[PDB]
């Protein structure tokens, strides 16, 4: 199942794949937008960019969802917030005292789902 | 340890915040381009950015790595392939019979090293 591999040597400063986050949100989340690339739709209205220091990784996420993504907000290892953004249906879940390694999901017109990736501390 | 969580419903299509790649190479690899935001020096010559179409995921990597990554290449379950770009120093590695979820690593001038986050079939 799932796991991880390094390879190289030991300079250079950190960095992750997931490097900025952004969302299109209304009553729902209408799209998410992963290191700028669009995922979803165009209704909603489009929030501010956050993005990841060197370092720096999602550490306690709350997601409201039905068979769509309703309102995302999350927390940093270096206490950095964001949202929440978007609506209050669905019910909430709570990942907390992780890092977030990635995040896939499905979309249409809106954010149908989130598979979040992540280590759990 | 490493895990994953899905939320939301069943509909839309498919997206991995793994989404685009480009690499700088010369005899190593000078940075690699995630998502177009760029992880490295600027030496080298840029390739192509590779772009995964939904439902698109890197199945089989070969790296070549010492201090540095040294070369990449890879494919994917639609049967498209990128690389290899550059050099042939350092010691190979293959991830067989994947699913890349993340690439983290580390860059300076170069790109010291990949962390590689991937499912194993
Ligand atoms: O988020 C779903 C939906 O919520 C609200 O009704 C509006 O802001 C729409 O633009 C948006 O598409
Ligand atoms: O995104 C909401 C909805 O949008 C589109 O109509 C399709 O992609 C559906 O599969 C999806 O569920
Ligand atoms: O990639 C290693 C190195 O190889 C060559 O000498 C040049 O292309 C450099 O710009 C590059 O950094």
């Amino acid at each position: 199942g799932l796991t991880h591999r390094k390879f190289g040597g030991y300079g250079g400063s950190p960095f992750s794949g997931l490097s900025s986050i952004a969302v299109r949100s209304g009553s729902y989340l209408d799209a998410i937008i992963i290191d700028g690339v669009h995922h979803g739709g165009y209704g909603g209205n489009l929030s501010p960019t956050f993005t990841f220091g060197s370092g720096e990784y999602i550490s306690n996420m709350t997601i409201r969802s039905g068979d769509y993504i309703d309102n995302i907000s999350f927390e940093t290892n270096m206490g950095r917030r964001f949202g929440p953004y978007g609506g209050y249906g669905g019910s909430a879940n709570t990942l907390s005292n992780v890092k977030v390694i990635q995040i896939n999901g499905s979309a249409g017109d809106y954010l149908d789902s989130l598979d979040i990736y992540y280590e759990q501390y």
